[PDB]
């Protein structure tokens, strides 16, 4: 997939291999960084995001 | 579809192509901008919307 | 129809034909103005509502 | 009629003629004041209610 | 029966006589205080809350 | 019970004589201290726990 | 088998030996540290959660 980009709301860019998702189990935002390792965030923190 | 003008907490004006809706897996309110480019917002960051303008 | 007038959290009084409701799909207010333009505003934006004009 | 006093984060003291209750349409307190008018206030604004 | 004892945010401790519980139609928490008067009271604004 | 160790926002740690939990009637964390008084506390205010 | 880091709001880094997950009973995360205690951390207080 194409990769995602996610504002946070404390002034960071973040690119994901793929489209970030919740994950049901933590209630988080969970994605894959540009380094291939599992990352979550909460979604409080979570201001947008963009396909591509 | 008509196009859609959401007004955000950042104080911007945004164009989506159709109402935007909240994505289940994400929680966020999804939607696509004029250009083309699907994108996702917090709900907590939309003041308000509104069809057409 | 009956009118509401929605009192919001920045100090602005809105007019709405119909009663303004939550709109499962967005999660937000959604309401038709005096103009019939349909409006959405964030459920936290909104302090009360009064029936009337 | 049962009568009600809304007290909310401003400050103000509100009479309700009728029990106030949430409206599941709009997910607000409904009530209708002391001249007859139907009122709606969202939740987070109300700090207590009291008979009386 | 036993009382019960509401710690509010704005430094105050009601009694309740009898456990306070969310009244579904409003959203609030209900009780009945010492008057033995029907209160209710926001739950954003209860601290704690202690069975004596 | 197990004892388990709350730690509120505001700094302070309770002891809680069987595991804290969400009480469906309130809304708040439910639990009886070391002491056997039935307390609650506001969700808001419980920053973390721990067994033991 | 792998390991978790959570990142909390107070800027602790806690190490989890397997995935934090949700407690229904608390509606808190949870997860064993290190030492083999099992804890919870309030949602609002984790700021980002890593694998590895």
């Amino acid at each position: 997939s194409s990769n995602y980009v996610l504002h946070t709301n404390d002034g960071r860019t973040i690119v994901a291999e793929g489209k970030p998702k919740v994950d049901d189990e933590t209630g988080m935002i969970s994605y894959t960084d540009a380094y291939g390792q599992q990352q979550q965030i909460n979604r409080d923190n979570v201001k947008e995001m963009a396909k591509g």
